[PDB]
């Protein structure tokens, strides 16, 4: 298992991408088979493969202006190449103001500079409400590119 | 800060005495002034003290049967005297079937003995039906009491 300061900055280069909010810039610290699964399991959040957020990540990160994101904690497991973080959101969608929370498990892959798996839990009041208009807004950015 | 294995020692035996789900048992690893905050932050829910925590767990307790405890993840970070773990449970309550999950975030004191701080998320739409019915039952086991 890779030093922690690699780990580390791992980690931290997600953040930073994170709060980049660019497709690019977040996604260069995810593996080519790096899995988000939404917590709790009761809420049957289907796990997301890399393909399903290339796909999300450019719409999503469309509709969200003035992000800003604060990270509140780092625990770093060096010796289980494994964090979690805690963090918090907030931008202006075409909703309607948007805030989160996140805690976020990572996991890191051998040479610890990428990760590999993600495992998070938000704030399930804002996702009931705002996950069916990210749903229909990207069904929409679907249909108007297939037509051109 | 105190050697990981000691920490990690309060770490199993909070998970431990959670899991045996009585209130000696799950406290023992609770330091004396250790509070209890529910995240999201922006659900504004007040600190639960330790001496909030001592009437509540008792009444708690009582209420949920065949209650059983599953650890899916540990994130220790013994450098930060700090750790993250993910728990779900289930139990039988007499408001029907219970099910949670927890993102934990743990804060050891010096020693490494006991844990000062508990930072969790859970599942939100469990704790909006169960909350309320916790607080009126507890209500009730306050007055019955009372009145003897
Ligand atoms: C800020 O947005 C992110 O890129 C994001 C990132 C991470 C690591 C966890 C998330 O929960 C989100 C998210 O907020 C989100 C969403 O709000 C709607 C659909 C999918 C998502 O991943
Ligand atoms: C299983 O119960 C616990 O002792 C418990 C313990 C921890 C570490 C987090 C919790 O969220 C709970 C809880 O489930 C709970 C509840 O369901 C209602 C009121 C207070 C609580 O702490």
């Amino acid at each position: 298992p890779a030093p922690a300061h690699v780990q580390r900055a791992t980690i931290d280069a997600f953040l930073d991408g994170w709060d980049k909010w660019t497709p690019e810039a977040f996604l260069a610290t995810w593996s080519e088979d790096c899995t988000q699964k939404t917590l709790p399991y009761s809420h049957n959040v289907p796990i997301r493969d890399r393909a399903n957020t290339n796909h999300l990540f450019p719409i999503l990160m469309s509709i969200m202006d003035n992000f800003q994101l604060k990270t509140h904690n780092i625990v770093h497991d060096a010796a289980e190449n494994k964090a979690a973080v805690y963090c918090s959101t907030t931008a202006d969608t075409p909703f309607g103001p948007y805030t989160n929370e996140h805690a976020i498990f990572l996991w890191f892959n051998e040479a610890g500079d990428k990760i590999v798996k993600i495992e998070e839990m938000f704030d399930q009041f804002t996702m009931k409400d705002f996950a069916p208009q990210l749903e229909k807004y990207a069904q929409f950015i679907d249909k108007k590119n297939a037509r051109a």
